């Protein structure tokens, strides 16, 4: 089961988010199958609407994804991550597939 492990210390601490997180991460990981187990140990830190400290840490199969930055919203450093989880992601299963075919990547052909 693809699992969520937050510490948020900010203002809403609620199952807003941790939903929130539940439909991100559940519409991200529901782009596969294949994935027994996937995680967003994550954690935000503010007490400011004008402010966000986050840190997230989500361990798929293939990739563990980690942003950890001061940025005024929260949204948008779980973005940094989340988009860079699409980045990454797919850089990171898509290179570690194409290693069959795609010989040259690393490879000076010696």
């Amino acid at each position: 089961m693809i699992r969520f492990e937050i510490h948020g210390d900010n203002l809403t601490i609620t199952d807003a988010i941790r939903n929130y997180i539940e439909e991100k991460i559940g519409k991200l990981e529901r782009y596969f199958n294949d994935v027994p187990n996937a995680v967003a140990h994550v954690k935000v830190k503010t007490y400011s609407n004008s402010a966000t400290k986050i840190e997230v840490t989500i361990p798929l199969k293939n990739v563990t994804l980690r942003a950890e930055e001061r940025n005024d919203d929260l949204y948008a450093g779980i973005d940094l991550i989340n988009n860079k989880l699409e980045r990454q992601v797919r850089k990171y299963k898509t290179r570690i597939n194409r290693k069959s075919r795609d010989r040259g990547d690393q490879e000076v052909f010696v």
